[PDB]
């Protein structure tokens, strides 16, 4: 399926994931995309951070659902 | 500001907003765009169906942020 993900530099990232995707296989398809190391990703996704060893599908991140990419300081 | 709305059947709508735009401005703002009377719109943000006369801000729907339109 397809996600999203908005940047702040005003971009939208498309991804192809499955549910059982964990985060930080998330993080590997942002590396993809953007070249973002993992660890300087932080994901959000109505309003809380997602973390590396739970699913999509734990946080119901569903078909053409929107994530927030946002570095850390 | 903008927002999106998207559909079910994969459209993203562009709306031009402001925070304190009530949600019963923004299904009018939806039928501008695609003819839905505002009777017919069920809105959705991050799980929660969205009451006409609270704003924007009163549900933390900021610039650039999604909403789910569903129709009855």
């Amino acid at each position: 399926m397809q996600i999203f993900v908005k940047t702040l530099t005003g971009k939208t990232i498309t991804l192809e994931v499955e549910p059982s995707d964990t985060i930080e296989n998330v993080k590997a398809k942002i590396q993809d995309k953007e070249g973002i190391p993992p660890d300087q990703q932080r994901l959000i996704f109505c309003g809380k951070q997602l973390e590396d060893g739970r699913t999509l599908s734990d946080y119901n991140i569903q078909k053409e659902s929107t994530l927030h990419l946002v570095l850390r300081l």
